[PDB]
């Protein structure tokens, strides 16, 4: 049995920033800010989360699957930006 935390009054935690793909404790980036894989939308997703998504995964945000950026930790793939085209229609969202 417990609870969560020590004490009456709950301490800094379960805010978010705690990746939600495996769950892991999203850390902080190559320099010291919050690593934050998705900001549009707020898709709580570690390093070892975002990459792998672009290295072998579509390069599209799970939750918003909308165009990423080229990472601290996450070098450039095959899929960053293309152009205009005449595909259109959106089947699903
Ligand atoms: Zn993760
Ligand atoms: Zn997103």
């Amino acid at each position: 049995g417990s609870s969560g935390s020590s004490g009456p009054k709950p301490l800094k935690n379960l805010d978010g920033q705690f990746c939600e793909i495996c769950g892991d404790q999203i850390g902080l980036t190559v320099e010291g800010d919050l690593f934050v894989a998705c900001n549009e939308c707020g898709f709580p997703a570690c390093r070892p989360c975002y990459e792998y998504e672009r290295r072998e995964g579509t390069q599209n945000c799970p939750q918003c699957k909308t165009r990423y950026k080229r990472l601290r930790g996450s070098p450039r793939v095959e899929g960053d930006e293309d152009e205009e085209d005449i595909d259109s229609g959106p089947s699903s969202g």
